[PDB]
């Protein structure tokens, strides 16, 4: 028996809108759970055509059983399954811009499905994410607490310009298992590498996490 196998595959689904802006997300990926790897590709489809109005990077952080974690540290996420994991997210940019996110997460033999449900407000008409300026997330480490029976995640994110420069981006994260974990973790942390390649409305993503401390 083995629920979550060295390879696994995804299948991403979501429904958006930034700025009034509506659209959907729908791809498919590939990855190595316990080598905190994942990779996939992304299509945009904006409710009236055309270019996505957006910076990917708004969107690019909407998998955190594909996180590499030592023995020492409890895996909440893989443990998760084949119940389930869930997670509620908010974004907190610094000129104003903010978003909410929600994702289901199911497994079904070697596939996850990730389904989201993004509403993203206030954007400047002028900054980065609106004006596409943006270019990729700078690796962080996120902060992970437990706390009854589901989890926290906390990190201050830093969006690399265009012309140098970063624009800062405050992520609150709650991770919550379908069912009840035997094993929670103590706090810890997840260091993460996230960079995508954009063409135009297609974007490929590639992420490496790995637990400790």
């Amino acid at each position: 028996v083995s629920v979550i196998k060295p390879e696994m595959k995804m299948r991403y689904y979501m429904d958006g809108s930034v700025n009034g802006h509506e659209f959907t997300i729908e791809g498919e990926g590939t990855g190595r759970p316990y080598e905190g790897h994942q990779e996939m590709t992304l299509r945009v489809t904006m409710a009236k055509g055309g270019p996505m109005p957006f910076a990917f990077d708004l969107v690019s952080h909407v998998h955190r059983p594909f996180t590499k974690y030592p023995e020492e540290i409890p895996d909440y996420f893989k443990q998760a399954f084949p119940e389930g994991l869930s997670w509620e997210r908010s974004l907190e940019f610094e000129d104003g811009g903010s978003a909410s996110v929600s994702a289901h997460i199911s497994l079904r033999g070697n596939t996850f499905y990730h389904k989201s449900k993004f509403t993203g407000v206030n954007f400047p008409a002028d900054g980065p994410i609106m004006q596409n300026q943006s270019v990729d997330w700078e690796p962080s480490t996120e902060k992970i607490t437990a706390s009854d029976g589901v989890l926290k995640g906390d990190v201050t994110m830093y969006l690399k310009l265009e012309g140098g420069g970063n624009h800062k981006c405050q992520f609150k994260t709650t991770y919550k298992a379908a069912k009840k974990i035997l094993k929670m973790p103590g706090s810890h942390y997840i260091s993460h590498r996230l960079v995508r390649k954009t063409e135009g409305n297609i974007t490929e993503l590639v992420e490496d996490a790995v637990a400790h401390s």
